[PDB]
């Protein structure tokens, strides 16, 4: 069998490699410097998955995936988009979950950060910490975090992100959450999931912190983060100069 797994860096690459991807060439544009897809066929989970990859400035470990990803950013989107549907097993035309997609993508991404999550009671009687270097971390998107059971002394453990080094995507635990903007972890971008009315699934968009505008499909719309249920946040302290390695 032709050895495609080492080029692409994912299982069954040889199957994917031969597939026709043209069915996934969604119309795309550049809005505020980001590659975005026109809303169609319930593809908003794809749009916001790829937006957060861009906001995070992530790169993929393998030659094949990174070339696919770079093609996506420059507007040749079909192969990377097809791979997302292929990997997650989602049917074209059906709505899906961006957080689930991002969690699947994590193992393929070049590590770029470190997240410290503290589990502590309010008087400090019990305290523990873990350091996560996965590109995608599952934790509260709120500064105050989440309650996580009782300690032996009868207080609630509070589980919260206390340090982020580099860049990460924090995927909220629990349902999409609404709060005043300043109570969220401070991030460059916020994926939100809003009610879209009867008959249709909720709608995915990405709130852009620096402009205060919202990526909605391929348009830029006014938004209010204070009333938008957040599902994930890109937390990033960016580097000034991009560093690449010479090709061997
Ligand atoms: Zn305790």
């Amino acid at each position: 069998s032709n050895n495609w797994d080492s080029h692409y860096g994912f299982d069954k690459a040889g199957e994917f490699h031969m597939l026709d991807h043209t069915g996934f060439a969604f119309p795309s544009e550049v809005v505020n410097g980001r590659r975005v897809l026109k809303t169609t066929d319930n593809n908003c989970w794809v749009n916001v998955t790829c937006l957060q990859l861009q906001f995070a400035r992530f790169r993929f470990k393998s030659a094949g995936l990174q070339a696919m990803w770079e093609s996506y950013c420059t507007g040749d989107v079909a192969m990377f988009v097809h791979w997302l549907y292929w990997l997650t097993g989602v049917d074209k035309g059906q709505p899906s979950d961006s957080e689930n997609a991002l969690n699947m993508l994590s193992k393929y991404i070049v590590p770029a950060g470190s997240v410290t999550i503290e589990r502590v009671t309010h008087d400090g009687c019990c305290c523990s910490k873990r350091v996560v270097t996965a590109p995608v971390v599952n934790a509260s998107v709120l500064k105050l975090g989440v309650e996580d059971g009782l300690c032996p002394h009868g207080l609630n453990y509070i589980d919260k992100v206390v340090v982020v080094k580099g860049t990460t995507i924090v995927v909220n635990v629990g349902k999409p959450v609404v709060a005043p903007s300043h109570l969220f972890l401070k991030g460059v971008s916020y994926t939100t999931f809003l009610d879209n009315g009867n008959g249709v699934a909720g709608h995915y968009t990405v709130f852009d912190h620096d402009t205060g505008m919202v990526h909605d499909g391929d348009v830029f719309v006014p938004g209010d983060l204070n009333v938008s249920p957040v599902t994930n946040v890109v937390v990033s302290e960016q580097t000034a100069v991009v560093i690449k390695d010479p090709v061997k």
